RNA sequence: GGAUUGACAGAUUGAGAGCUCUUUCUUGAUUUUGUGGGUGGUGGUGCAUGGCCGUUCUUAGUUGGUGGAGUGAUUUGUCUG
């Protein structure tokens, strides 16, 4: 239950909740929307400059 | 269509222990809940024990086989100098 799919008609999908440009990962781990911060969960402090 | 785990920051806390709360993120069969059953315990019992030690005892004492005495417990042997 992670309802951030953003699937449209046409059979096109793009990703809600813009995700991490993590060097550790292949850009699959999703960031996390808080106030004054968007937060990575795998590397639990990476890429935190505000929205 | 998720068992569960972990986490920046803020509150919080002596304490960048998220322990617990807000925000959501992270991981994904290992765990988690209950039952039985275990493990651990510088917890009790030293009067339930082992082992070790100390002491009786820095002394010269202890024992039995065959015989003898004695109904016997026991004694002689292990002695008078």
């Amino acid at each position: 239950v992670l309802s951030y799919y953003k699937v449209d008609a046409e059979g096109k999908v793009t990703k809600l909740r813009r995700e991490c440009s993590n060097p550790t990962c292949g850009a699959g781990v999703f960031l996390a929307n808080h106030k004054d911060r968007l937060y990575c969960g795998k590397c639990h402090s990476v890429y935190k400059v505000n929205a």
